[PDB]
């Protein structure tokens, strides 16, 4: 049959630290 | 019918504040 | 077909200022 509908979305990891 | 595609990518959270 | 599997990993944005 025909191929399903897309998957859901995937969070990334923590950004860098601030500046001082 | 086969799996649909992958869906979308998943940002992560801030970063930890920055040094004095 | 079933819903695709799950997309990949999204990293934040950089952390707060420290202090000045």
């Amino acid at each position: 049959g025909p191929p399903g509908p897309p998957g859901p979305p995937g969070p990334g990891p923590p950004g860098p630290p601030g500046p001082p």
